[PDB]
């Protein structure tokens, strides 16, 4: 059986993100920013990470591959609001769309891919990276979903020698993340579960 910590953490892997293209930059204040959504949805979402603080001008246009942080909700004025966290990039798409290789290892013993789509974008911000990787392992693998499966980390290396990782087991650390980074620079990722 999991402990509640670890039904929190399903639960949040396990409930989807907001994917977005070419929103626009309505307001940019440190932590924070409004951004006006092509559905006329108002998206406000902060950044807590001094290292990754977006700096886009009021104007500019900006993709969102975020998650909620609490129930999106309606102004007075009848605007749909939503309330997130990180997962804004650039617009810059790649020639052509890359596979990113992923390795999971259940145990040790290796096991095959699946809900592994591919991405277009040349940018990506770590968190999002982290969650589709959670995503999928939850979802198909089985983490979370049972008390031999709540434990592991996922590893991305770089082309230019780099790691990046996070501890599966722990909400990921929005607070310390790091600037987004070019998907087609990414050497390997690689994820193990216990």
């Amino acid at each position: 059986s999991t402990n509640d910590n670890i039904k929190d953490l399903l639960d949040w892997y396990s409930s989807g993100s907001d994917t977005f293209t070419n929103s626009e930059v309505l307001d940019n204040s440190l932590g924070s920013m409004r951004i006006k959504n092509t559905d006329g949805s108002i998206s406000l979402i902060i950044f807590p990470s001094p290292y990754y603080s977006p700096a886009f001008t009021k104007g500019e246009k900006v993709d969102l591959n975020t998650k909620r942080t609490k129930k999106s909700q309606h102004t007075s004025e009848g605007t749909y609001i939503h309330f997130q966290i990180s997962g804004v990039t650039n617009t810059e798409k790649l020639p052509t769309p890359i596979e990113l290789p992923l390795k999971v290892k259940v145990h040790g013993k290796d096991s095959p891919l699946k809900y592994w789509p591919k991405f277009d974008k040349k940018q990506l911000a770590i968190s999002t990276l982290d969650f589709e990787i959670r995503h999928q392992l939850t979802k198909i693998h089985g983490l979370y979903r049972s008390s031999d499966k709540t434990g592991g980390y996922w590893k991305i290396t770089m082309n230019d020698g780099s790691t990046y990782q996070s501890d599966l087991s722990k909400k990921f650390e929005y607070n310390t993340e790091k600037p987004p980074i070019n998907i087609d620079e990414i050497k390997t990722i690689e994820a193990e579960i216990n």
